[PDB]
């Protein structure tokens, strides 16, 4: 159930240290399911941003409603965040050519973003033959964790500042969903600058 997952561990975990992993979020045959409409999607990086509705997407669709549905039962517990929205989800497949990403923070200059969420989809990947594992430096910490891009799983952190992260270089293709929640304050005060946007 999506709230004692809320409330017993995403809020605490987040808290404390943010960053947090949820396994086994939707099952193997949602999650091949998943696969299949991303790969037919596919069929540098390639980025494509899904609302959830478009046709052969619809499993797509539910994954971000499943996010949604752990966000709402977080409400005004993440920090003094107040999540309104969120964007598209970014469905990017990733090449696997030995290529890596540079350590970089998603919202580093308060664009409303404050929670980043990654889905990976990939079955069967064994990061310790194909790599990609995602390492992320929290702000202040004498620690860094390596999270593996495992199948099923679901991954939590702060937009912010707080967590820089990496992506160590692949050698097979993978693909992997990444929503943002934003902040209705933040978002707000980003939104004044655009005549109509
Ligand atoms: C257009 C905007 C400004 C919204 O772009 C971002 O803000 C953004 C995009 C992408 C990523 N990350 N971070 C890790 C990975 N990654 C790579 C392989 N596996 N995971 C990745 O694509 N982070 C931030
Ligand atoms: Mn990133």
């Amino acid at each position: 159930p999506a709230l004692k997952l809320a409330l017993e561990y995403i809020v605490p975990c987040m808290n404390k240290h943010g960053i947090c992993v949820v396994d086994d979020f939707l099952g193997k045959e949602t999650g091949q399911q998943i696969g299949d409409e991303v790969r037919a999607l596919h069929d540098g990086d390639k980025i494509t941003w899904i609302e959830g509705k478009e046709p052969g997407c619809e499993t797509i669709g539910l994954l971000m409603s499943s996010m949604d549905d752990l966000i709402r039962h977080c409400n005004g517990k993440l920090g003094s965040y107040k999540i309104n929205g969120r964007t598209k989800a970014m469905v990017a497949c990733y090449p696997g050519n030995g290529t890596g990403y540079v350590r970089h923070v998603d919202n580093p200059n308060g664009d409303g973003r404050c929670v980043t969420c990654i889905y990976y989809l990939n079955k069967d990947w064994d990061a310790k033959v194909s790599g990609g594992i995602l390492r992320i430096f929290p702000e202040g910490k004498a620690q860094f964790a390596d999270i593996e891009p495992k199948f099923d799983r679901l991954l939590f952190f702060w937009s912010d500042r707080r967590n820089p992260h990496e992506v160590q270089p692949a050698y097979a293709t993978r693909y992997a969903i990444t929503v943002w929640y934003f902040d209705a304050d933040e978002r707000a005060r980003a939104k004044v600058k655009y005549l109509t946007g």
